């Protein structure tokens, strides 16, 4: 099943867009729900194209009807952390993807990028360097995966994984429409393929400078979200979407630092590595919101200089949570059940 | 459900306007419903483009069918008031909001715009400035909201709210379209966002200078209908579309003055809030056709000037009714149960 | 049937694509599965567009999932073969079909182009030419042929071989959107008709100078398949797809040399043949990836020179294999069980 | 959604079971799957109607199929247990539940009857009472509750327990038909009720004097099982079938002896109770396959003899384990991890 | 999908059936296809009810529309061989299952009956007993097994075997309406069970005294096949109806004679199991009509007395061939190739 709005006439709504804009420009406000994972978006109206973040005004909404505000206090505010073309209004328009405040211009407790930000402004010097593969199921509005049969099962696994052909993948127009989209917006998008089971996808986002992960990550989420509600389908980043044998379903991340890319950067990549074997429980209570668990690529070891990989965060994970503790534990030499507060 | 109308194909619709229109050019003349919150249009031709709403001549139409004539003199007069780019038409052709009259020549029972221009035009050298939030809720052409089950609930209160995805905001075509269709045709609308309960949708108006608010609010909502038409649903500014806890959905007016934009306009806002607590009962009856009901901005307060808020007036309410209730109980210090006449 | 997939607004789809895509270029991955005969993708991104294939750097996969990889190292390596431009997103981005590695980087079971490209580069002389005709069924999801009723039959055989009309020809937008893509991308096809029982269809590939047969029919089979994949169809090149009385519906293979082109190559061409009917059970052997079988052509005959038609393959046959065979017999003089190896 | 088989001509089947049967009776031996909640049936011819159990032969099955044996000696047993009449068709057929073996004529991993009957044996002076409550929902093939809008929920809590209306009861069709085969059956059931949510029911069984509490309440299970079956409707005793608000939606056990119902019981009662409080992690763990826990009726107290109410049990709980946890903890007097064994 | 006869109107029918029928009685002639394993049938009307099978008067049919005869002389002749009650037409109307004769009245080539019969009356003093299971296949008229998903799977095995439930039993309908015909009209069926994969169902016939086992497998599949086309769905008796894991889906015979039956029979089993472990290959060619493959019961073993169970036939099979054959390999002794003639 797909939703009602997406069997409305869209050649209307084309029509509509072709119009002449004008002067005026419409930002699309995009921050995080407080829930932790969800996104909330809604847009205003700049009388001229902000060239910077900076030129974007500071916004505010109704906290109590995202999660994340008491009653008294309700009031929250936006404040730009990340601008981007908009690719579905096609320019001069921007999404302005930003961090959340509370009452007392405070962090707010699913604001994790504040933190995030100061952690990787400290290690700067190093230059870290994350790449994402995020893992999407594509679900109908009866919540089964889309293309299933009704009440049942596709097929056994096996044809599926980066398969081409009516049988083989489904909505691939939602990722070919979500691709192309996340290059116009300049997300830095690194490829896309189908997963073992049809209907699933997954996009790799990387490699980016730092808090760039989050944001593209991020923003790269939101795309997929409206692409889907355009196409009346549902994008689940769910570990376990349709019950079953499959277990994972989710994010992988690759971290490499200025030291790791050079030569003889594969004893850094091996300290590392040992660094997080210590702390593998925080790291798992970081990645949740609410054959090797890490592992080293090949092709850098033989080469002796590269990245690593990270299989134990989850699809629903948050990028600035993720990269936050994987810059504390292998560049900070952090330990402990509690991070450490460097005030 | 959606309208038989929304049906057709909208292919040939968009061919037959892809011809060129020719020296001649159609102007919509579009008037307020003798129910006081209804809108009518009908289209006239001119033999050249208007630079001015001036060159507009007046027109005439058959009031019987309006609610708002007896039978022996059924016909009304129309005198354009407003004139904006047709969005639906392209160019040069022009919408047309206009003011009724009687045979008498005479404001209508529901012409509200006369006195309220008279009024705006008395207090012109303070500049007040208005903004207006509309809240609307699309609906199908069966009574219930657009993209609800039949015979069903969405869901509880919380995901919606500037929701982003298939089953979290409904019809935000409707959306855009409105929103590129009010800035082609001239209308100052500031933003939208999805309100708490799906299918419902708000769009905002201002700040705008005079009778430039009622004139921009009023065509706002005959796009937004015109829109709504196209493809295929209702748009309702009920106060209470469906029943349920939800009370409000109601449109909130935002006012300032010259003195309050200036430094040291916060005792001018408390001014004129103290001056509205006295004529609740008044703006109760003038806002209707038929935690603070007035609150402050805490970042103008921070600012100590600025504007205030309103959240009493009803999302059917007239906006040039309330306009003029707002600026003659702040502005012109009138007290009682009917207002002065300034004749 | 078709597929959920094809049921989604295309038109967004379209309005996605128009996006300008801007200085990264898309290249899509393709190898063949281990199964010999299904074909696997998977998109990257791009800096610059490759001027030759050479700038295409190597990829990975998974084999786990795409049956040719054991547990313990599972994955395999891909190294670009060909590239072409894509039909699907328009340039500047690329299709590059690639080969198999394993872990061991020695060719996989399935890679049968590595030692192909050996033994044609042997003959380079030669200069040897191929032409193969590739017959395929369109069928629904449901598994019967696209276009036949439900539980029934279209009619008796006669009217459909090249034929035209609504109840001759079934999905020729199909054929069309394919060659057209095909023409695009730089393959070398040089026509299609429709065969005798309707939905079933006929490209052929040729002349090609080598290696460049196989890969331009695999090329050409992968474009088919994500066309009908955008036509919600499936295209068949099982050799008996509807059970009944005709058996064959395989590849035809058109095998030509520098002196069968030249005069007095007719004796070559006979040659050939008489190589041919000695390695009768190998090229069988050969043909399958688990009137005459050899056939002359009188226009060549009468011309005496020209090619020659091998009638045996089917139409899953793999090309590499099939053409490696015809050289191996053919040019190569080899006889026995198992090929002689060149090391 | 309803299954396919519901929508077969049904008048064509009761057609064919009005045709006198004649002088062979069809039994139906039933069993709990090695799952502990599942149930299976198979049909047997006998050559006369049995007028005990004692006259029902013994049987096999393939355990292999059933999740309950080891491939080398897939065969098990059934032994019979208890008799009913087969309501489904109408006499002298009967119904048969029995107990599994295994190869080596032992207890299954899942026969729980078996040592619950020796310890009902074992306390057959106190002659001990049970009433269980059996809660379920009425799903379609979908995976949804029956009669609930597709992709949305029916409506607030509140109107739906003990509901009349089209609005208020869904399924109410195989209730009626469940509650009257079970009466034709010979099972115990005293009443039935709506729950709170629409197509959530429950069904009371007892008193009943030992193991035929068990045996009335699988057997009654069955009967819903094959009564939803021909209505094309799932019944499922999953705790949890909706997500949301609602938590427990399980069984409730009435447990009362001969002193208990005597005057003076009160006191035995409250012993009971006493006794149940210390084992309350072991009754959790029995209860399980994989206000109050324990609750007293007030009638009862203002009586002073009576029963209790147990409402820890769930809804898919096995009778045979509550009933034998209730019991040993009580009459038995046991404490411990691990029951004793009275051999 | 089901038939489109089954979509008409069943109580007209019922209407029309349920008239007095008079002193005439309908006769319903069933044969053996020339195929070997399809069945033909066709009504005629006699004066009386035949209290035996010798009033019934032989008939002739067109054997030219039945595969099994050439132009020149294509009437072929029917001769009664059994009797039954017509449980579709509920007395005292007959099934009549008969042999088939060439221009010759000679036995047809699929009239395997002749010689089964000749065979069976030469070992009459031994009493042979045959058991035999038949396994099926419920198929939409789409080709499809019943109540699966279009282009889909039900799910993984294991819950269907012997299931109860909407989702665990697909047209138990059929079952029951076919247990309760084959019971009316005389059939020695003793059961009935549902197999591993849902619309897969079995029924066993026997024990049986002779070419009563043929006659009463024949004509309970023609009884499976009418009740099929009553309810629109197909009965399949092919050994592989879906493909996929599963292999056999074949009938069972279970052979016993009368010193097998009595103390020390294990003995002649087991001198039986011998002999057939000659023949395996005779078998195997015999039971097409174009753990263990001989089992022997457990219980059988223990008790020292009983039958033996071969799992070899198929599910097409034809019992005439198959029980001729087990008596040849085991009571005649006989060796060979070929049979040898008793003229
Ligand atoms: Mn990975
Ligand atoms: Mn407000
Ligand atoms: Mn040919
Ligand atoms: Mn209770
Ligand atoms: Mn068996």
């Amino acid at each position: 099943a797909t939703s009602a709005s997406s069997h409305l006439n869209k050649g209307i709504k084309q029509v509509y867009m072709a119009l002449p804009q004008g002067d005026k420009v419409q930002a699309m406000y995009i921050w995080i729900d407080g829930t932790g994972e969800g996104l909330r978006c809604k847009t205003r109206t700049l009388d001229s194209e902000p060239k910077c973040i900076e030129e974007l005004p500071e916004w505010n909404f109704d906290g109590s009807s995202t999660f994340q505000s008491e009653g008294s206090n309700s009031d929250m505010y936006l404040v730009p952390a990340a601008m981007f073309r908009d690719p579905f209004r096609k320019d001069p328009n921007k999404l302005v993807f930003c961090e959340v405040f509370k009452y007392n211009r405070k962090p707010a407790e699913t604001n994790l990028r504040h933190t995030c930000k100061r952690i990787m402004d400290m290690v700067s010097n190093q230059r870290p360097w994350f790449g994402m593969e995020q893992e999407y199921t594509l679900m109908g509005t009866d919540g089964h995966p889309f293309g299933w049969p009704s009440n049942g099962f596709p097929g056994p696994q096996g044809p599926y994984y980066c398969g081409v052909g009516a049988d083989k993948a489904y909505g691939r127009d939602i990722v070919e429409a979500h691709y192309r989209a996340c290059l116009y917006a300049g997300i830095k998008i690194g490829g896309t393929n189908a997963e073992v089971m049809p209907a699933q996808w997954e996009f790799q986002i990387g490699p980016c400078e730092g808090i760039d992960m989050g944001d593209h990550l991020w923003v790269a989420r939101f795309i997929l979200h409206r692409v889907c509600e355009d196409f009346g389908v549902i994008a689940t980043f769910d570990p376990k979407p349709i019950p079953g044998n499959w277990n994972g379903a989710g994010c992988h991340t690759n971290f490499s630092t200025k030291a790791m890319r050079e030569e003889n950067g594969l004893k850094y990549i091996e300290e590392a590595i040992e660094k997080l074997s210590k702390r593998h429980q925080y790291h798992i209570r970081a990645y949740d919101p609410k054959g090797a668990s890490i592992r080293i690529p090949r092709t850098v070891g033989q080469e002796k200089k590269g990245y690593f990989e990270d299989r134990r965060p989850s699809a629903n994970c948050d990028p600035f949570a993720v990269t936050e503790a994987l810059i504390r534990t292998c560049l900070l030499n952090e330990t402990g059940d509690e991070p450490f507060q460097y005030k």
